[PDB]
């Protein structure tokens, strides 16, 4: 199940504050997990960076990328993976050929591994033609 990519795939691999698969198209949700988010994580907000991802990574750079009612600080962007931080809480998203992923870990975790995390399963969907 979709589910079990972000419990499994992502949240056995890394420590999530929240993981999401969403559509690339209408940033429905597949699968999320959260752990204490302000806010639960939005189609809205999904859509919003879907749609920056697909036709301006730029925008992340003013106002930031907002999930779970939190806004993370962007520190990479184009149109197929863009980064973020907020305090020491790391921020990776993917594009796929049909899904947005997207993962951030607790304060401390190696961002290197969340993103080696996230890259792999978008690989591994890409590779699947999704």
């Amino acid at each position: 199940s979709w589910q079990s990519y972000v419990d499994n795939q992502i949240c056995q691999h890394v420590d999530c504050r929240l993981a999401v698969i969403a559509g690339l198209q209408d940033g429905a949700v597949w699968a999320k997990f959260e752990k204490d988010l302000p806010k639960q994580i939005t189609q809205q907000e999904l859509k919003t960076i879907a749609d920056a991802i697909r036709s301006n990574p730029n925008s992340f750079l003013e106002g930031g990328i907002h999930l779970g009612g939190e806004k993370y600080i962007c520190i990479q962007a184009d149109n197929s993976l863009v980064r973020g931080r907020k305090g020491s809480s790391a921020l990776c998203i993917v594009a796929t050929n049909t899904c947005l992923l997207a993962a951030a870990t607790v304060d401390g975790f190696p961002p290197g591994q969340l993103n080696n995390v996230v890259e792999k399963l978008g690989d591994y969907l890409k590779a699947n033609n999704y």
